[PDB]
Parts: C-alpha cells; sequence; structure tokens
C-alpha cells in the first residue's frame, strides 16, 4: 500500500519493532503495521504472489533458499560500510546462486550447558569425558544426556573432525560433493557409538529425558538452544554455558541458523525497506526495542554484540556459531536429514556397522525417493529383496522415451482363504521425484505431492505353471505414465482410462483400465512429497461404460464381489472371457439405482444423430424433429433420468457433422432456450429445454419394435434410425 507491513512468527519481539514502527512513522511518516499470524512460511508462496504480501519477511534462513528458487525475494544490495558492521559469516548464511537475499538480523547456535556445582572447570575435550563420567557415576549421577534420535543434537561430533553435508566453496552449494563416508564422520559416530557401548548414554534418550534429568538434577552435562533456558531458569540450577569440546584437536561443529529479514519482490516499496532495515533496524535503538521485548539471542551487528557479549552465555553461543557451520539452503537438506537420523539410530542400536550406515546414508541422500518407495516395498516384500526390474536404459531426462526409471515386479501368492488368485505385482518408479534434483520434477518440499505424487501398480493373475512374470505390463505403465506427463489429466482414485486395445497385445476382452487405491500398499512420506498408489485394472468395454455412465468406485466395488473378474484386490485377468453382467445379470440393477440416486459422470457424448437445420444467429424454432442411431438412442433415457432430472446438461455430438444437440434441464445457466422458447439454436448448435414432468412423461414413452422407431408429441418428434447417418441417399 506504499506503507510497510511485515509478517512474522508469534514468539519474537514484534512490539519493539512496532516501536521501531513508531520511529519509523516520527521520522518518514509512513506507517508500520507489524502482525504475527499462523504457519507464515507455507502462507508467504501463497499470498506473495497476489500482493497481499508483507514487504518484509523475517525468518531463519533454511526457509529463504525455497524462496529464492520461486522467485519471491529482491536482491539486497548494501555497501562495504554496511557488510563490514555484520559478521562475513552471516552474511553467507544469506547467499544464494551467489546473490544476497535478505539482512542478517539473529544468530542461533547450540552450546555446551554444565552445573557449576558439579563441574567447576568443564572439559575441554570429549576424550576426558570418560573419565568423569566414571566420576560422577562414583555419586550416583551421569556425565551427559542429549537427543540422540535427532542428528541436529549429534552432527557436532560426526561433522568435528571433517563431516559435511554440502560443501559451498563459491556461495554455491555442490550438490554431487556429500561428506558422510569421510573418516571424520566415521570417527564422530564410532564415538558415539563406543560412548554408548560403555554405558556413558544410553540410546533411548529424548528431549524430555533429557530436559527432566538436568531440570531435576539427575545428570551433569547438556547440549541444547535458547530455547530451553527459559526451562532451566525456574529450575533454579545454578549452571554456565561455554563452548562444546573438540574432537581430536578440531572443534565441533554445532549447525548455526540466523534469523534473517528478506525483501518481497512484489514490493513497491524495496528501498523504504532498505532505508528501514539498513538504518533504523539495524542500530542499538531498533534492536534494543526488540531486545528488551523478547530476547533475540546473539544478535549479527559486531558493535551490539559486544554489548550483548558480557552475558557469558551469548558469548557461547556466538563462539559456537563461529565454531561451527552454517545450515545450508537447498531443498535437499531435507532429504539428508532423514538418511542421517536412520543412520544415527541403527548405528546405536547395534542394527548395522558405523561404516556400512554412513555408507548407506549417503547413497540414501541420492535418491531418497526410490529408496523411500523401497521402504514399503520391502515392508509387505521381505522375502524378496531383489525383484526381476524393467529398467529405461535411455532416461527420460535425457531425451528417453520411457517417463518410468524402473519397474519392478513381484510375486504375491496371495491369499486362498480370502479368494485372491497368486498374482504378480507390479510397481512403477518415475511418476514420483525420486532424485529431488529438478532433473524431472520440480521439487516442492514434504509437504505436498512428491512429483505427480503417485505411483503406478498393476496385479496381473500368474498363470497356471509360469516361472517368471511376463514384462508386457512394464510397457503398458510407461505407455500411460506418458499420458500422464503428457495428457496432464488428473489420476485419482475413480478415474477411468479409454485404450482400446488389448492390454497385453492378445485377443483378450480386457481392452481399457480402471484406478483405484491399491489394496495392501500403504502411501509415504518421502523428503520430496508424499507418495500414494494407484492401482491399475483391467475391464471389458461394457465396464468402462457402465463406469462413465455411473462412477468408477461403484464398478469397482461390482468388481471386487465377482473374484474372476478382480476380487477384493482387483486382479486382472487378462484371460477373462465375460463382463460382470454376463455373470451375475443383476449387477446392472445395482448400476441403474446408482445412476438414479447419484446421477451419471458422462457430460455428452460423440454419435451419430442430428436434428433440422437451415453471419450466424441465434435462431429460435417452435418445432424440433431430432435423429438418432440405435446407440444413440439408447443414452436417451439416462440424458433425461441422469442429468435433466438432476438439473444437467447433456450434449450430442454428430460424428459426421458440426450438428449438435444439448438437452437442457431447468436451473441450468448461460443456455439460449428459455422457458418461454424452448427450443432455440445458434447455427448447428441446438439447445432445448424440457420441464421435468415432461421428461418424467417422455421416459415412460420410451421402451423389440422395429427400426425405424418413430415418437410424436404435440410440439415435437423423434426418430431412431440406422445407416441412414452413415450412408445418405443425397
Amino acid at each position: 500500500e506504499g506503507k510497510l507491513v511485515i509478517w512474522i512468527n508469534g514468539d519474537k519481539g514484534y512490539n519493539g519493532l512496532a516501536e521501531v514502527g513508531k520511529k519509523f512513522e516520527k521520522d518518514t511518516g509512513i506507517k508500520v503495521t507489524v502482525e504475527h499470524p499462523d504457519k507464515l512460511e507455507e502462507k508467504f508462496p501463497q499470498v506473495a504472489a497476489t500482493g497481499d504480501g508483507p514487504d518484509i519477511i523475517f525468518w531463519a534462513h533454511d526457509r529463504f533458499g525455497g524462496y529464492a528458487q520461486s522467485g519471491l525475494l529482491a536482491e539486497i544490495t548494501p555497501d562495504k560500510a554496511f557488510q563490514d558492521k555484520l559478521y562475513p559469516f552471516t552474511w553467507d548464511a544469506v547467499r544464494y546462486n551467489g546473490k544476497l537475499i535478505a539482512y542478517p538480523i539473529a544468530v542461533e547456535a547450540l552450546s555446551l550447558i554444565y552445573n557449576k556445582d558439579l563441574l567447576p572447570n568443564p572439559p575441554k575435550t570429549w576424550e576426558e569425558i570418560p573419565a568423569l563420567d566414571k566420576e560422577l557415576k562414583a555419586k550416583g549421577k551421569s556425565a551427559l544426556m542429549f537427543n540422540l534420535q535427532e542428528p541436529y543434537f549429534t552432527w557436532p561430533l560426526i561433522a568435528a573432525d571433517g563431516g559435511y553435508a554440502f560443501k559451498y566453496e563459491n556461495g554455491k552449494y555442490d550438490i554431487k560433493d556429500v561428506g558422510v563416508d569421510n573418516a571424520g564422520a566415521k570417527a564422530g559416530l564410532t564415538f558415539l557409538v563406543d560412548l554408548i557401548k560403555n554405558k556413558h548414554m544410553n540410546a533411548d534418550t529424548d528431549y524430555s529425558i533429557a530436559e527432566a534429568a538436568f531440570n531435576k538434577g539427575e545428570t551433569a552435562m547438556t547440549i541444547n538452544g535458547p530455547w530451553a533456558w527459559s526451562n532451566i531458569d525456574t529450575s533454579k540450577v545454578n549452571y554456565g554455558v561455554t563452548v562444546l569440546p573438540t574432537f581430536k584437536g578440531q572443534p565441533s561443529k554445532p549447525f548455526v541458523g540466523v534469523l534473517s529479514a528478506g525483501i518481497n519482490a512484489a514490493s513497491p516499496n524495496k528501498e523504504l525497506a532498505k532505508e528501514f532495515l539498513e538504518n533504523y533496524l539495524l542500530t542499538d535503538e531498533g534492536l534494543e526495542a526488540v531486545n528488551k521485548d523478547k530476547p533475540l539471542g546473539a544478535v549479527a551487528l559486531k558493535s551490539y554484540e559486544e554489548e550483548l557479549a558480557k552475558d557469558p552465555r551469548i558469548a557461547a553461543t556466538m563462539e559456537n556459531a563461529q565454531k561451527g557451520e552454517i545450515m545450508p539452503n537447498i531443498p535437499q537438506m531435507s532429504a539428508f536429514w532423514y538418511a542421517v537420523r536412520t543412520a544415527v539410530i541403527n548405528a546405536a542400536s547395534g542394527r548395522q556397522t558405523v561404516d556400512a550406515a554412513l555408507a548407506a546414508a549417503q547413497t540414501n541422500a541420492a535418491a531418497p525417493g526410490l529408496h523411500a518407495i523401497y521402504g514399503e516395498c520391502r515392508r509387505l516384500y521381505p522375502d524378496q529383496p531383489n525383484p526381476l526390474q524393467v529398467t529405461a536404459i535411455v532416461k527420460y531426462w535425457l531425451g528417453g522415451p520411457d517417463p518410468l526409471d524402473y519397474v519392478s515386479m513381484y510375486r504375491n501368492v496371495g491369499s486362498p482363504s480370502a479368494n485372491i488368485p497368486e498374482h504378480w505385482h507390479y510397481i512403477s518408479f518415475g511418476l514420483s521425484d525420486l532424485y529431488g534434483d529438478n532433473r524431472v520434477h520440480e521439487f516442492t518440499g514434504t509437504d505436498g505431492p512428491s512429483g505427480f505424487g503417485f505411483e503406478l501398480t498393476f496385479r496381473l493373475k500368474r498363470e497356471t505353471g509360469e516361472s517368471a512374470p511376463p514384462t508386457w505390463p512394464a510397457e503398458l505403465m510407461q505407455g500411460l505414465a506418458r499420458y500422464v506427463f503428457q495428457s496432464e489429466n488428473t489420476f485419482c482414485s475413480g478415474d477411468h482410462v479409454s485404450w482400446h486395445s488389448p492390454l497385453d497385445n492378445s485377443e483378450s476382452r480386457i481392452q481399457h483400465m480402471l484406478l483405484t487405491e491399491d489394496p495392501q500398499m500403504q502411501p509415504v512420506q518421502t523428503p520430496f512429497g508424499v507418495v500414494t498408489f494407484l492401482q491399475i485394472v483391467g475391464v471389458c468395454t461394457e465396464e468402462l461404460h457402465s463406469a462413465q455412465q455411473w462412477n468408477g468406485q461403484g464398478i469397482l466395488e461390482l468388481l471386487r464381489t465377482v473374484p474372476i473378474a478382480g476380487g477384493p484386490w482387483l486382479i486382472t485377468d487378462m484371460r477373462r472371457g465375460e463382463t460382470i453382467f454376463e455373470i451375475d445379470p443383476h449387477l446392472q440393477e445395482r448400476v441403474d439405482k446408482g445412476i438414479e440416486t447419484d446421477g451419471s459422470n458422462l457430460s455428452g457424448v460423440s454419435a451419430k444423430c442430428a436434428w433440422d437445420d437451415l453471419p450466424i444467429r441465434t435462431r429460435q424454432l417452435e418445432s424440433v424433429h431430432l435423429k438418432f442411431n440405435q446407440e444413440s438412442g439408447a443414452l436417451i433415457p439416462l440424458c433425461l433420468r441422469g442429468r435433466l432430472l438432476h438439473g444437467r446438461h447433456f450434449t450430442y455430438k454428430s460424428i459426421t457433422g458440426d450438428m449438435a444437440i444439448t438437452f437442457v434441464s431447468t436451473g441450468v445457466e448461460g443456455a439460449f432456450a428459455t422457458e418461454e422458447h424452448p427450443y432455440a439454436a445458434h447455427g448447428p448448435w441446438l439447445q432445448i429445454l424440457l420441464t421435468e414432468e415432461f421428461v418424467e412423461k417422455m421416459l415412460e414413452d420410451l421402451e423389440e419394435f422395429k427400426l425405424p422407431k418413430e415418437y410424436s408429441w404435440p410440439e415435437k418428434k423423434l426418430k431412431v434410425s440406422i445407416l441412414p447417418d452413415v450412408v445418405f441417399d443425397s
């Protein structure tokens, strides 16, 4: 609005910012409003585009990387006079792609917390701690307790001797160069595991146990961030905060994240914001104002840190902050976090060796999505670690024709007791985000769908004495997958696919597909999003038609009741010769009611038909004669009962013509047919409006008699005929 609006999380000191907003108002006359709405990090991309976003946004740098790739943040341009007021490394935290995208405001870092009563002189090295633990154990106490389930707290030691996630040499992160496999990480984890083996620590320890312990006076030491402190103050423990122990002569690295403020690229007032950020907020007065209201922690302005630095506590956060590394901004951080955590836990529980866990972890950070899926696959099929797998040798993102990188092929023995035949279970890989580096699918985050948000599956009844699963279903999946990408049609459980081809290139009656949720596969959380599994179900042309006329869900249920045609898990039998309706005539009945009580999903059809026609004008007619093929005539009840009685339109379009006939219900909007003038036409396009009573009467009248079939009324006539449309006499 030419005024400055700021959105920030509910915890920090906005009133101080409001005071700075008042100070802004005094010196410049511009009103500064400060609000702190919920879930802002998610909201900013959503509203930033419209223009109702804030001019300035405050948050830890880790989000900003996402914001920067989406193009929501403006480049900031501070003079050297300014960049020198702040520490060089805080600027590093705000560089993406070599550009500066925010003013660093506050830095948070983990530190070593000790009880002054128990340990007057804290250890300067980790190697001392065992003996110290032994000493503390001597008086019924333990030395150290911290979260071993989350890598944020164990990474310093893992990072201590040379380990790293990504190295940025020019402000740009090399995503290939991962450092979870080197001697250092291995050194740290063996040491952690060794600490746990010698019962100096317990793999079970969590936030609350560690916190309860220090606050109750049960344990001697901890590692934590500023937020925890408030709770220790209430505990009245006399404690000091200092630098973390060194390992093998090198500093521990605690991830340091700096609260920063960025300027919205869609803001008119970018320069006002720059003036404000550089000359008012980043001053002793603005920061002091904010500090009194709610402490920021260790600030980024050298001058101000010195004022704050007497707090032994602040000193330690900044000592640790300088000694530690800055969090990466790329989205793959999410991938790193899942890998490590599993590695640490597995190494600590004895499930895996240190070398193997970190070796496994380095690799899993590369293609997490594939693996996460492999996880779900592993839960169902522990018996089959390696299944026959079709690989696309020419990868899609290098110009390849096949978008599914892998299709795994399993043998499911089934359950005879549940009437589930033995079958082959195909799972696809590529529709979801496997790699998460933007090679095929744009990265979206943990929230929201990974890639298209699903993978395809298929269940093919095993023929007797078949040694191996056939491969044609993979080619089918590739076909569908291409459609997904090109077609950009939504795929949800219940949707149908018109193929018109043998699914397996045989003479089978199964020539179409319906889609449903996989019976036994549960969806998964991959760092790049959520993945669900859509199973393909082979159907006959008649069954597809029923699905179109009613809905997919209903026909799926019908397929579940007839075991040969699907059963509870919907196994496709290509060899199947009968439709579900030929097997049980009463199923047709269930379909008709569904159409009655649900309406029909068919908005129109392409068929042989015509009406009497003849720079364009909307004509009105008092007489109308419609002509239909037997095939289209058959749908007239559906057109009337299914749509008009539910206030829904229906459209016939001529295969051979530009003619069209749209049956219109009352309450439809946008028709040029009125109750006053029911029959009207625009060029070859005809709309006819029918009142519900008339519709009911017509329905009674239509019901075998020899073609041609003629119906007549006091205003309109109808004919059903066959080859006349196909072949004219003139």
